[PDB]
């Protein structure tokens, strides 16, 4: 006697295929690597309950593949199970609302997509995937565990893993659209002269080896190949925010001259991020966690500002 | 009896550091995780013939964390250790010239590799990271064993895993100077009207859903959000080639129409790839292997053009 029901296989949970499956035959048997919610069913039989429910299935035709790629913008073949397998962690995650924002309570080495979450709801940026756009905005209504799952899986990170802020931040950038940012910089030594460089897109808004902003103005020493140090300084800024990165050093962070930072505390092998924000005083966001201090001093290692456009006055 | 030996410890393989090390200690007791020439010796004890040889370590104070990152480009805390991974494996490739060309003799899984090395060696890329400049250079003379090892950590892969080619070009491009590039495209539904868009960098030189670069030009059908067929368009494009990629399918290329190609025989799960370069006639390298042809007709996945300056004739 042979039973089936019917379920739907998609890559975006948006788009539904039909599917007819036989109850004697597990999931993998007839679709490949499958999953109900982010829970690996590829080894599973079909229950009475499945009926009607939708299964994310690996891109294994034509239609797939063109579904998959508009919605992520990857072609990565371990993409989705990557984001199914963080998301069946994530979905357990809790994501508070702290002073306003979505956080997330800490679980699983997440302190950094903790502070990259809060980071990215103090900025002006927007996702070019749709599958980030759609998630980012579930996150900032306080739903975040598909935005989490997927921040895992562009980054090429499992759950529990160490990650890195700045590193974070890259990938995030690199699938927004900053393609408006533009950088001018002047390199100066006193042996080899002067040297202009324009940066765009995500290197017109990251810089790493200094945290302040105004010292970036000012010029910051930097090796020259003729063996001196040269001064680099920041000629013209086009951006609606800027990160300033460093190796985590102790620095003080003054309320109303930054919009938020990441302090890190550990070592190379483990540690933890907070964040800290600038609003009507400087709130620690930990997690769930919060407090509150007139003045911060902390090993800080990213800092973000609001910018609209700059141009130097030195000559 | 206490013993020692000099070594050096490194994140870039030119920047020194001396260490003194105990001899009754593993490396990984003094360094951390310590590698020679890509093998682990974090849990060995040094040996005499270390004497005067340089070591791997991570990034554990701020001079290593400014040196790898200066080199690298990347604060992936697991970056390091995933290169001397990969380059434990890849300097035992086979690495022989092919048409002129560096290839890889397949191992590990190691086709698109091989079809994305060949690829470069065709078209006019720099790249950024100091560690890629220099790798790379290396490659072209025929030692790609850190430039191999470079790719595999840059994508996330480990030796083994199935890669895409078109995955693998997009992490490439956005470790390579591609600020010139610019692409204006128009989109064209009978209901909606047009919509023009302007793309930069990595997003003016690849596109995916068709391999014709001509077809691009005329029109391509994609869904409008009204419902109906959209015509998308190629109004400008400025760059040194294009890459058209898609679904692999049975395509025909012709000699003298074309840069260079990718074959993908198999499935999601597992397959091929094979090279196709357009020469004094059609060339399929396959890693070590070379056949030649005056038609070719595969399942091609992604196609690279020549380009300079391109402005639509259609109004
Ligand atoms: C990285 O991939 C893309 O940028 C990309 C892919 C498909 C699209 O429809 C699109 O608008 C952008
Ligand atoms: C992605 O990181 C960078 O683009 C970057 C980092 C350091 C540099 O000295 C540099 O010229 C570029
Ligand atoms: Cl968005
Ligand atoms: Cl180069
Ligand atoms: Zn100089
Ligand atoms: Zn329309």
């Amino acid at each position: 006697e042979v039973r089936t029901i019917k379920v739907f296989t998609t890559v975006d949970n948006i788009n539904l295929h039909t599917q007819v499956v036989d109850m004697s035959m597990t999931y993998g048997q007839q679709f490949g690597p499958t999953y109900l919610d982010g829970a690996d069913v590829t080894k599973i039989k079909p229950h009475n309950s499945h009926e009607g429910k939708t299964f994310y299935v690996l891109p294994n035709d034509d239609t797939l593949r063109v579904e998959a790629f508009e919605y992520y913008h990857t072609t990565d073949p371990s993409f989705l199970g990557r984001y199914m397998s963080a998301l069946n962690h994530t979905k357990k995650w809790k994501y508070p609302q702290v002073n306003g924002l979505t956080s997330i309570k800490w679980a699983d080495n997440n302190c950094y997509l903790a502070t990259a979450l809060l980071t990215l709801q103090q900025i002006e940026l927007k996702f070019n995937p749709p599958a980030l756009q759609d998630a980012y905005y579930r996150a900032r209504a306080g739903e975040a565990a598909n935005f989490c799952a997927l921040i895992l899986a562009y980054c090429n990170k499992t759950v529990g893993e160490l990650g890195d802020v700045r590193e974070t931040m890259s990938y995030l950038f690199q699938h927004a659209n900053l393609d408006s940012c533009k950088r001018v910089l002047n390199v100066v030594c006193k042996t080899c002269g002067q040297q202009q460089t324009t940066l765009k897109g995500v290197e017109a808004v990251m810089y790493m080896g200094t945290l302040s902003y105004e010292q970036f103005k000012k010029g910051v020493q930097i090796p020259c190949t003729c063996g001196k140090q040269a001064t680099k300084y920041l000629v013209q800024q086009e951006s609606p925010f800027v990160m300033m990165s460093a190796p985590p050093a102790q620095y003080e962070l003054k309320h109303g001259t930054f919009t938020c930072a990441s302090e890190y505390t550990g070592n190379y092998q483990c540690g933890h991020y907070k964040h800290i924000t600038s609003k009507e005083t400087l709130y620690c966001i930990d997690g769930a966690l919060l407090t509150k201090s007139s003045e911060y001093k902390g090993p800080i290692t990213d800092v973000f500002y609001k910018e609209n456009s700059y141009t130097t006055t030195i000559k």
